[PDB]
């Protein structure tokens, strides 16, 4: 069956993908089923086939992507923008409803606009990679640093619409975001900020201009196709230093957060975004499972403990890194170690400390809080066979409690459907990210299905206790939304108010965040 | 002639009061020519009246805010939000429609609603002044502390819904900012961010949410009646120290800027938000125009090295703060005095070391810089009498050659105008606030004509030469945003259809920020 933009026949479709071609060249649109396997999510959720492309196309101008949305809303084609569509853990590039065109901006759209020294930014294109940024920088022999997510090959612009993180002072990515230009949904091309005066340089240096300030309409939102974007850079430190905290047990997890609650809301000394990972997840970084385990079910806790010995690593693993002039880097980290180490089993690493394998997670972590990019985290999909994994991504209180309460609801949970959950803490000043990875062999119908209903369940689960992500997948953006219904989904009906004003034909990215235009409320897509 | 909402009778407007009054009680809505004197703008800009209420009404609760809203949409009645009505330099209380009713939200919703000592935040209803919430945390002996605008009569919550600014490291008030409750212009009342799952207790803690980003829609803007925000407040340090850099030409405004942004750009050893305050903003802080001259026109050379002279000041003057252990704060003053210590005749004072009447401003600052309101700045309206000021607001480069630029052009008019321009640049970390006080005596049409006159020239003038204003006065905002309008006005376009969907009635504050909602438009007022 040839995949269809819902309600377009074959002949109207023919039609759309030939006035595709005639702005973007031939080349430049996909359509066949062979070519469209590369763009399905490459870690599918449930058993049933879901988020199929009808096809791609590949942008090379703001213009192009004007004209693109024009002749989508003539025929009422959906249509999907992504970047590099590396969103993998909540997607891969597959649009939310099937049968969209992703608009894959990244592919062609990737010029570095400005790097301007002086006042520490970039202007930049969609398809950056962090890869490509890093490379500029060296290159130029920049004094400027990026912000890296853990996978380098991400768009710097990507990452950023869908408020994503990474791991200097500079982590909140939508924070340091200075500016933006996009299509809206009937191709009318809009500047942000000091972008909307004429001749300004100041696009990239004050982020709100005058009037009500936007930009956070189009994060992880159908509002319209960014095709240009700026971002702070930080500068470059004179020096660095990371370490590892290794804590022994299961239970540490509260008197980790609690102790380092007040080292980190003043931002020192712990200067950079702090990472708490449990060892499923390091131990997958580096390591498969049948190394530990040969076995159907849960790791009984035999296994746990030889993963512990050797790797040479925790339960729970802290990770940081130091910026500054050597003295300063021995005051803060000696303020740690004394913190820290009223934990009893606690023991502490430099990044110049650990040759083994367990410290190739600490070397890895020492590049990405120092703005290198890096691919080695892929290595947790070689955890089982045909390795996928999804993002539960709640939000957590700095506290303790509130951290063990949902580290226990998730293993749990975890437990009862058969899957690893590998925890990452993402600690920014006064909440975390709480990311919960869970691999799975996504060959198997069933255990693609598991995933789905477990992760259902935690989304709702999480919410009844109080607790709401940050972030989720194609699969679970319905669930996400609908916990967010205070004042009886106030929020909702708030943003398809402005969903159906700026997109009349409801073209854009249908059902991005839950957020369904009016021709397609009600409808079990 | 009684003020009465455009298109509204003298019957319909008695009983759209009324139907006030059943909502908040009879003593909270005021609407005689002598309750409303007080509600005027107190420094009034154009000869002509303008900006005229034709009532206030006081809610005391978030449901008497939806009632209002609700009456208001069934008479046709214009409203105009205001926390504590303090927005003095750009309009007061004053709505920009003349005939809106004023929704004083902050004289009977003025309660501190929770300040959280472990994760440092408050949530605050509109009338919370800046004093207010200072004498809350001195009482509860906090170990947070505010931040401030210059004036402390404030409110929290409205100087932040007009990305107002302070001087602390968290003088962003709106980068702070996290949560709100908001109630919509057909009366739904939504929260925002994480306020949006019920029972979350992150509404302070993670700003974002799920889904699009909405909160800075809710700044600069006429989308809603806000009734509750949340912000970050910051740990107090252990020790702090002010300092003042006079430096004695004009012309040296060029190299003060260029060395000043490598030591803020990092946020060290600039720590702090900088001031660069010329010679009659200080001067008039401390002292009359007629101590110095008395004649006709701009104040001479002779009579400004005088003000010079008597009071120990530059005609520019650097005022900024430093935190932290005493010796971080010794070594980052050391680094400020050899970097700026280049310019010739730079003298330098720390708030220990200047107890005379030119010194009084360094002290103010000092009390600012550590969350401490204050009213002396009161003291620059007895510049002249009857005095008054307009706020004249470009966004500059942290380039030297940008603001001298910028500081020529605004000189060159308001000599042209006899307008005594007091200038002073907020320094962030890639961006100045180049804030243009002209101080003028409010009861003289011909005065507040040439006000107008001149600052309507220096807003084109700005936006011919790329600069863009960030924040302005009721009189400027229809050519404020005229001058953003990048792809044949884009921006507003984007707006006003927002405006339009969720305001379908036309009924909050019309043409703030130059958006009129559809009824209104083309009228010119
Ligand atoms: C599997 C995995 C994922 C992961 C990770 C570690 C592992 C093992 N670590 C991450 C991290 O440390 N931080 C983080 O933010 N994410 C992490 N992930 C998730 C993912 O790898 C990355 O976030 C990746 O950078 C995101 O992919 P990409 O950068 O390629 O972004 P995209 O797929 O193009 O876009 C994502 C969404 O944003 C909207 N979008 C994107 N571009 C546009 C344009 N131009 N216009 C409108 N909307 C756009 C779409 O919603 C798109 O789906
Ligand atoms: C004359 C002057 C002004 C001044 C200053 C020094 C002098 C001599 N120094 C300032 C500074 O250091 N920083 C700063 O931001 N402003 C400074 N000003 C300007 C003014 O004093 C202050 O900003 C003042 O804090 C603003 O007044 P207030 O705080 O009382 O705010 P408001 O008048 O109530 O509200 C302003 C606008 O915001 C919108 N608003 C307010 N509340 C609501 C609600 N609840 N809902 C919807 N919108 C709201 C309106 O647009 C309102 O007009």
């Amino acid at each position: 069956t040839r995949t269809l933009p819902p309600g377009v026949s074959d002949e109207r479709f023919d039609a759309a993908l030939q006035r595709f071609r005639d702005v973007v060249g031939d080349k430049w649109v996909l359509s066949t089923a062979d070519e469209l396997e590369a763009f399905r999510d490459p870690y599918p959720v449930g058993a049933a086939e879901a988020n199929l492309p009808s096809a791609v196309v590949s942008p090379e101008s703001t213009e192009q992507v004007q004209d693109i949305v024009r002749i989508a809303n003539e025929y009422g084609i959906p249509l999907s923008p992504v970047s590099t569509g590396k969103n993998n853990g909540y997607g891969g590039a597959a649009p939310r409803l099937s049968g969209s065109v992703i608009v894959k901006t990244g592919e062609r759209m990737n010029r570095i606009l400005e790097v301007n020294e002086k006042y520490g930014y970039a202007l930049l294109e969609p398809g950056v990679t962090y890869f490509d940024l890093y490379e500029y920088l060296q290159s130029h022999d920049s004094g400027l640093m990026l912000d890296c997510p853990d996978l380098g090959w991400g768009s710097v612009v990507g990452n950023t619409l869908d408020r994503g993180v990474g791991y200097t002072p500079y982590g909140d990515h939508f924070m340091w975001q200075t500016g933006l230009e996009v299509v809206l949904p009937q191709g009318e091309v809009m500047r942000t900020g000091m972008g909307a005066l004429p001749g300004s340089d100041a696009w990239q240096l004050f982020p709100y201009g005058f009037g009500p300030f936007p930009d956070g309409m189009f994060t992880q939102s159908n509002l319209g196709i960014v095709t240009k974007m700026g971002i702070a850079l930080m500068q470059r430190p004179p020096a660095s230093q990371s370490f590892l905290i290794t804590f022994d047990k299961e239970e540490d997890l509260e008197q980790i957060v609690d102790i380092m609650l007040p080292l980190r809301i003043n931002m020192a000394p712990l200067q950079n975004v702090p990472v708490l990972r449990n060892i499923f997840m390091d131990a997958a970084a580096v390591s498969k499972r049948t190394e530990w385990f040969d076995g159907d079910g849960p790791m009984p806790a035999e296994a746990i403990e030889r993963m512990k010995k050797d790797l040479d690593l925790g339960f729970w693993n802290f990770y940081g890194t130091l910026y500054g002039p050597p003295p300063l880097i021995e005051m803060y980290y000696g303020m740690i170690k004394e913190a820290f180490g009223k934990i009893p089993g606690a023991r502490f690493f430099t990044h110049e400390e650990r040759d083994d394998r367990g410290g190739h997670v600490l070397q890895d972590r020492h590049k990405i809080n120092n703005g290198i990019p890096s691919l080695d985290e892929l290595q947790l999909l070689d955890w089982v066979p045909n390795g996928g994994h999804i993002g539960f991504s709640p939000v957590s209180a700095p506290d303790g409690r509130e951290a063990m309460k949902q580290f226990e609801m998730v293993r749990n949970r975890a437990n009862e459907y058969n899957k690893d959950y590998a925890a990452q803490f993402i600690i920014g000043l006064r909440e975390m990210h709480h990311v919960c990875l869970f691999i799975y062999d996504t060959a198997i119908p069933e255990a693609r299905e598991e995933i789905l209903q477990m992760t259902k369940v935690l989304v709702r689960e999480a919410a009844e206790a109080g607790y709401g992500e940050y972030r989720t997948h194609n699969a679970l953006m319905d669930d996400v939304m609908a916990t967010f219904n205070w004042g009886d989904g106030a929020l909702l009906k708030f943003h398809e108010k402005i969903k159906d004003a700026l997109d009349p034909n409801g073209i854009i990215a249908p059902g991005k965040s839950g957020i369904w235009s009016q021709r397609f409320r009600g409808q079990n897509l």
